[PDB]
């Protein structure tokens, strides 16, 4: 439930997920009752959403958010923008995919070039 999406996986989680998320991880928390962490992102961008999951921005300036994964998975801060994209439970975030946000967008201008994504979106 940890390994990494591949290429054509990440394609269809994009279009099917409830959230696909541009950002940054800020933190991470660790629940070792639940063995779960809690990923604080700061969000550059929604890039779409079935739900009212996220926003963009804060008075504050930037805007965080949470999402939920298996404490075994291991993820940790670090420099780097990402895509993040999964569903929904109770309400909350939970991580299906995260590659780095280039590697997404080399994946998905691949398959828009191809004509073989599932959906469209604007990744800028």
């Amino acid at each position: 439930a940890c390994r990494p999406c591949s290429d054509a996986e990440l394609l269809l989680a994009a279009c099917t997920s409830d959230f696909v998320i541009h950002g940054t991880i800020h933190g991470v928390a660790h629940d070792t009752e639940l063995q779960e962490s809690v990923i604080t992102v700061v969000v550059a961008r929604v890039i779409r959403q079935t739900l009212p999951l996220f926003k963009e921005g804060s008075s504050e300036g930037q805007g965080r958010a949470s999402i939920r994964t298996l404490l075994r998975c291991g993820v940790r801060p670090g420099p780097g923008s990402f895509l993040f994209m999964g569903w929904s439970r109770f309400g909350e975030a939970w991580l299906g995919c995260a590659p780095r946000f280039q590697e997404f967008s080399r994946v998905y201008s691949a398959a828009l070039t191809t004509h073989l994504n599932p959906c469209e979106m604007a990744l800028d």
